[PDB]
């Protein structure tokens, strides 16, 4: 529902890790605000030092905060399944290294939009890019497409992040993604559209815990028909 939507909302990460059998844990909150596509966050591994780079688990800490402009509202899957919410499932591959496998299951616990995670990462290079920690901490501005999956009532999702390396170089990360709502009511199956987002990553200056702020803008577009 989009009216949950209409102002600042808060909301709750939790992300439960294993990474080559690196066992990590990791919490977030934050607010957001779907009016402007805006989410603010801070994520805290509450582990000791996180095992992978922090933008690695970016795309992983709530796609019902993009702003889809009032033409494309009943393209927006995302609010369409809260409150109840959807399952987000992923498969992360790194470019010549390992992968990461994920569900979440984002929905309304209260008032608050709570996406809990369970991810296991395999077959990463204990010297590559990623346990190796040769990532930079920045982070690039891309778009997301979707598309409906009408069989499993839901939508599917890939997109490519370029994770920039200390080199110059750039580690690619082809996600596959499917989205199916956690309800019975009926949901919105778009047509084939995408989302643009920027993403900025800094330090809370106060912060002892290994952790990462994140600040995001998310938008939909691409459909001028209907």
């Amino acid at each position: 529902g989009e009216e949950l939507f209409t102002g600042v909302v808060p909301i709750l990460v939790e992300l439960d890790g294993d990474v080559n059998g690196h066992k990590f844990s990791v919490s977030g909150e934050g607010e957001g605000d779907a009016t402007y596509g805006k989410l603010t966050l801070k994520f805290i591994c509450t582990t000791g030092k996180l095992p992978v780079p922090w933008p690695t688990l970016v795309t992983t800490f709530v796609q019902c905060f993009s702003r889809y402009p009032d033409h494309m509202k009943r393209h927006d899957f995302f609010k369409s399944a809260m409150p109840e919410g959807y399952v987000q499932e992923r498969t992360i591959f790194f470019k010549d290294d390992g992968n990461y496998k994920t569900r979440a299951e984002v929905k309304f616990e209260g008032d608050t939009l709570v996406n809990r995670i369970e991810l296991k990462g395999i077959d990463f290079k204990e010297d590559g890019n990623i346990l190796g920690h040769k990532l930079e901490y920045n982070y690039n501005s891309h778009n997301v497409y979707i598309m409906a999956d009408k069989q499993k009532n839901g939508i599917k999702v890939n997109f490519k992040i370029r994770h920039n390396i200390e080199d110059g170089s750039v580690q690619l990360a082809d996600h596959y993604q499917q989205n199916t709502p956690i309800g019975d009511g009926p949901v919105l199956l778009p047509d084939n559209h995408y989302l643009s987002t920027q993403v900025a990553l800094s330090k809370d200056p106060n912060e002892k815990r290994d952790h990462m702020v994140l600040l995001e803008f998310v938008t939909a577009a691409g459909i001028t028909h209907g």
